């Protein structure tokens, strides 16, 4: 999971939500009557009613993640 | 899983949304009357209403991500 | 999970939300009658009605996240 | 979990947000006659209503995060 | 989990939040019956109603973190 | 969980917050009849209803932060 | 407009109603660029969203009524 | 418009109403720019959500109304 | 106008109102540039939002109500 | 407007109302720029949001009410 | 107006309210530049929340009322 | 306006109001710029929160009102 970014050197975003009665539901994990119940988050969630990136990741960036489960 | 990004050197964007009784769901794991249960997440998860993404990864921008599942 | 970013060197952005009766969950983890119940967070969860990002990373920015989970 | 970052040297951002009746929840873990319930965060975790972040990371940030569990 | 920020040298950010009857919940651990119920925190969480972070991070920054959580 | 900063040489933020009954609650460990509630905090949880953060670390700065736990 | 009622001597009612977002107007008189605009009224108007009514006039009623409009 | 009534001698009622968001409106007179405007009411109005009436007038009732209106 | 009533000799009642954001209007005259704006009211003018009458009228009762008007 | 009642000789009721966020008007008169406004009143007006009448009049009663309004 | 009422010889009542942001108004006369504004009341005005009248007039009673207006 | 009342011979109750913010007006005259305001009560105005009449009017009772205007 190696990355990496390099950058060498030598306009009206609008965004508009008009709402009402809005429910949101992200990572969800119901369940009833079990033995073993797990929720592994190693990543990105992201939730709401106006999830906006705007003009995001100008110069260098990295995002390099890893997960994992071992079960034995 | 390796990711490389590189840059060398030498407009109105509108999102308009108008809305009412708006449900959204993302990732759901229902279930009844289980053992083993398990939500891995290691990736990107966006949920919402308005889900924008304008003018990203103006430069260099490397998201290299991994996920790992192991059962025995 | 190696993560790198490098930079060498030698606009109005309008989010608006409108809402009324707003309900947003995130992650969930609902149950009943089990016997272990495990919640790992280890990346990087929003939760919110309005979860805006606007010019993040103008230079170099690490992000760099592992998890894991061992059963045995 | 290794992460870097460098830089070397030789716009009106508008958010608003208008509700009533909010609700929100970020990570949830509700269960009933469990044996062992346990929630681990070392992540980052942002809840609200109006989550904003705006020009963040100027220069050079390093948000390396490492998570683990084990059980035997 | 080792984390290093390097910088080397030779705007109306508006954010405006109008709410009424507005409950938040971060991380929850709601639990009825149980035997063991460990909440482990070693990140950020941050809660609130507007929880807004501008240009923050203008020079070097390291949020180096780790967790962990033995069972035997 | 090694932090490093370094940094060598050679606008109005606005936040406005209108309410009225607001309820918030960080970190919260609800249980009845139970025997081991434990709950540990190592990283960083901040609570309220206006939880900004403005033009924070303008130099270099570390928040090298481990946490732990073992049960045995 | 003469009205008598005259009487000599010698079970569950249910109304149930599950309503959301109802709008109800009476008697409307709407106009724009007018002279005269009378509204007369002299019987008997019910509005409402559960107009009931049960068991009514169980001895002896008179609603006589009269009305009258002149224009010269 | 006479009235009269007269008597000589020698069970569960239910109404139930679940709503949300209703608006009512009685008798309503709306205009612009206009010269006379007039709303004699000399009945009987009765406005609401739940107008309920149950088991009136026992006896004996009278009503008797009368109304005018002269225009020269 | 005349009214009379005479009376010679010789079981649960339930209302139930669940609301929310509820706006009633009775008699409403609503106007902009006018010369003569009257409300004359000699009736019997109920608003609210459980309007509710029970057994009423027991023995005897007049109403007798008269109204008028008169314009030259 | 004469009237007249006579009466010669020789059960639980319950009114329950769940309400929040409830405006109520009576008699309203809105106007801009007139000349004359007037409101008379002479019967009976009732506002507000339980308006319950029970068991009224058990005897002999009267409400006889006149009302007038001379324009030249 | 005449009125008269005679009475010649020879039960639980449960009202419950519970409300919250509860704005009530009854007779109302707004107007912005006028010349003249008379509101004459001569009747029965009752405001309130909660207006309840429970087993009125029990023997003989007599609420004869008359208004006038005179304009020349 | 006569009134008259005559009698010869030869149960809980209960009213119960929850509130919270509650604004009442009774008679209202709100104006701007005028030459004349007059406001004329003679009948009987009840203004509050719990206008409660119980058992009113046990034997014999009078309300003879009477009121005039005149304008020349």
């Amino acid at each position: 999971v190696v990355a990496a970014a390099e950058k060498t050197k030598q306009g009206v975003l609008y965004v508009g939500s008009k709402t009402k009665e809005g429910v949101v539901h992200g990572v969800a994990t119901v369940a009833e009557k079990t033995k073993e119940q797990v929720t592994n988050v190693g990543g990105a969630v992201v939730t709401g009613v106006t999830a906006v990136a705007q003009k995001t990741v100008e110069g260098a960036g990295s995002i390099a993640a890893a997960t994992g489960f071992v079960k034995k």
